[PDB]
């Protein structure tokens, strides 16, 4: 695992507690594949020391409802229903293409078993407003230009373009091996 290859050391790191920080968009096909074809984040987690903090934020950059989906992701985090809604949201945005309004996003949450009233209360909550601001600030501070993206300890950015991609499994194992190397460092 080499500096400038599988990862890059940021010229302007960001302050904060140690963590693995991931950014994605429900509009992003590579993000959808990373989740549902490659299971990148699951493989990453499996190789991290027990107790390592992992955080995942959405970005507003892509898509006509990038902002609304970033707020919906905040709702997902606020209510702790990420596992219920992540795949349904990827499917609704990219496959069935049933997400054309904020109302459509709510329907995905409701069909996934999140109570409509809990969704509405969360959407309009202080916690969600704060989480939207925090997601935006984290991306801005890291000068984020695209997704999928992953960072370790605010100091290193994972660089999949520099990884061995001889096969899908070799790539996934490289990605996971790179993250744990940096966390250990």
């Amino acid at each position: 695992i080499s500096d400038g290859k599988q990862y890059i050391t940021l010229d302007k790191p960001v302050a904060g507690e140690p963590q693995v920080l991931e950014f994605f968009s429900f509009y992003c096909p590579h993000c959808y594949q990373f989740e549902e074809v490659l299971h990148v984040s699951d493989n990453v987690k499996k190789k991290l020391p027990e107790g390592t903090k992992m955080t995942k934020y959405h970005v507003e950059f892509l898509g006509p409802l990038g902002k609304e989906l970033t707020q919906a992701w905040a709702v997902a985090m606020a209510l702790g229903v990420e596992d219920k809604v992540t795949v349904p949201l990827f499917e609704a945005v990219q496959k069935t293409q049933t997400v054309q309004s904020a109302a459509d996003i709510r329907k995905v949450f409701v069909d996934a078993g999140v109570k409509g009233e809990d969704y509405d209360a969360a959407w309009n909550s202080f916690v969600v407003k704060s989480l939207v601001a925090q997601q935006e600030k984290a991306a801005a501070d890291l000068q984020l230009q695209g997704v999928p993206a992953m960072f370790v300890n605010g100091k290193y950015q994972i660089n999949p373009q520099g990884m061995d991609t001889s096969s899908m499994d070799v790539f996934v194992q490289q990605y996971a091996d790179t993250v744990k190397y940096l966390v250990d460092k």
